[PDB]
């Protein structure tokens, strides 16, 4: 559900138009949040934490509309009412992940509930892209995608490009969380398309995101 | 143009192996991230109700203009060039052209005037200052790569007692090596620590 | 050849989805940096009047050796290949080769004497040990990525009393996972202290 934008209307149509013939039109950027608040919450409540930082990320794209716009399969800019997850879960101990998604709720313990379900229903063993190849058949780019590696701490991580308008949707990483003068922080890296997405955009999204795991 | 500029004689130029290595790459470019010492400035522009983001702008600036790798370019017809001189662009978003000074009062005056109101001689700057981030990569225009470098400064932050502020830049390798890059942060480091 | 290599079966492979997935890509690779600990290395360093730049050298190649997805090429007509054992080239600018032992002191000695003087069974490190980083990334040569992973090692910096230094690396994710670049910068870190 979603709409075709009006592009002669339309603040960004400059911004836009900018980039559109543009190599690689995506930037990435890593940045650090605090997330004591949501550990503590996490752990008093016996849930788990991974689900309460992919709620942050997935709520503050969906409350900022210009995460939400999209490059549909048609070539045409479109805004998506509603994002949803895909998040690649590690499944064995060698690695091996089954991407799956992940439908938002307005309310946390929906969203968790639902988060949980998912995850004790993952199969054994699995096609590890079959999820992003069905929501490109699908056309449905109104996901963004998120990878854990709670195990290490980076400063950088880029973001591959499929095409030259660039991925088909918001690709972001999350890492480990860690004690830095007595606060703890994770790092969270994205790659999105500039012609959507600028600092301002990206200031307000993680501002957002660290709000809600304080 | 109306630009100071020279076309590089390849056969004599000292990078003619280091630009030819990068020559027919899909991505001749690097982007670094690193961090400044900026509480002097900081405690300088405060005292003379100065914006502090002039002080770092002009910082950044004059460190590219002392380091002339910083100041080569590929002209419209792929020839490289050496700028004499190079000015800022800066989104204020509308963006804005500041050309440099070796005064920095002087630049700072006719910033703030600028304010209150194939040219590749130029440098980018955008500034985030309520974003601290510990990289940004930037986007590439074509194959040859951006027609000059850009940067991005973000938000000042107390990290262990220091006032830093991080910046990033993507630049065309065939140009700029480490080494060039040290000396450019250093260089900005010491007109705002 | 003479390598020690296997050209790989994607379709009976473990990573043929994984592969085949980003192998179309106008860019699969991806870059990362992290910090490691190093203070224990430094120290050791010191003590046995050693390179330190040979101790994170070699702890950057063992943990590439170790970890088969670090060793995994296209090689010139577009195949994967495994190679069994790689080594390392670096800027010291001449770049040099040194060939991989299991044995940290052999590795040493070796390095010491070569210094003192379509084959992608490599990674290249350049270090730039006064430059401090919290961000490279990497270039791009074709469409299918660099023939193999490209590092950079920073300056060593003290934070909150532990000596840590940053290791950027670029590679292709057909090959490499998160889960496999956490295991990467953990073995170095082991070995660095």
């Amino acid at each position: 559900m979603k709409q075709i934008i009006d592009i002669e209307n339309w603040e960004r149509k400059e911004n836009f138009n900018f980039f559109r013939h543009f190599q690689n039109p995506q930037l990435s950027i890593t940045s650090e949040v605090e997330c004591g608040g949501a550990r503590q919450r996490a752990k008093a409540a016996g849930q788990s934490f991974f689900l309460h930082y992919l709620y942050a990320v997935l709520r503050a794209a969906n409350e900022i509309p210009e995460f939400r716009y999209r490059i549909d399969p048609d070539g045409r800019v479109v805004l998506y009412d509603t994002i949803d997850m895909l998040s690649p879960i590690k499944i064995k101990e060698n690695g091996k992940f089954f991407t799956t998604r992940f439908p938002y709720h307005n309310d946390f313990d929906t969203f968790y509930q639902e988060a949980r379900l998912i995850i004790d229903a993952i199969p054994e063993d699995g096609d590890p892209y079959a999820a992003e190849n069905e929501e490109v058949a699908d056309g449905d780019y109104g996901l963004i995608l998120l990878s854990a590696t709670p195990d290490l701490y980076f400063t950088s991580i880029t973001g591959t490009q499929e095409k030259r308008s660039g991925n088909n949707y918001p690709l972001l990483n999350a890492g480990k969380a860690i004690i830095r003068e007595g606060r703890l922080v994770m790092p969270i890296a994205m790659t999105i398309h500039h012609g959507f997405i600028d600092g301002h955009h990206l200031s307000l999204f993680y501002k957002k995101v660290e709000d809600f795991l304080k």
